[PDB]
DNA sequence: TAATATTACC
């Protein structure tokens, strides 16, 4: 059994390449039941660790996820891995964006969309 | 918490 029900989720995608515009556009869709208001996707690349994506994603309703593998993603080309996250309710949006986007490399690999929700 | 995995607010 896994279950998290909050409008802010953190997630966290270890061990994966993926373009942050892309995971961005589709967990607006898996999310769009809970009608999500703001999502920041960083990809953090840094020489000495392994490549990963985190996720804040802030929703109007209170998003229900019971699946752990609800927000898996499947990239579009060879070799067509899945990518499982780490899923948290976010305790703190505002130190949740701190930490990812302090994290970044360069501005080219952060996607942001919507207004970000002052909690 | 599962289930990716060393990555995940503090
Ligand atoms: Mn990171
Ligand atoms: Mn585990
Ligand atoms: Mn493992
Ligand atoms: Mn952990």
């Amino acid at each position: 059994r896994f279950r998290v029900y909050s409008k802010y989720l953190f997630l966290t995608y270890p061990q994966c390449t993926l373009e942050p515009q892309y995971a961005l556009d589709s967990l607006r869709t898996l999310l769009n039941k809970y009608e999500p208001l703001y999502i920041a996707a960083v990809r953090e690349l840094h020489e000495d660790g392994s490549p990963h994506l985190h996720v804040l994603v802030q929703n109007k309703l209170r998003a229900s996820i019971t699946n752990p593998n609800a927000l898996n993603l499947r990239m579009d080309t060879s070799p067509f891995s899945i990518f499982h996250p780490n899923i948290q309710a976010a305790k703190d949006c505002n130190q949740v964006r701190d930490f990812i986007t302090k994290e970044v490399d360069s501005d080219v690999n952060t996607a942001e969309w919507g207004t970000f929700v002052a909690v």
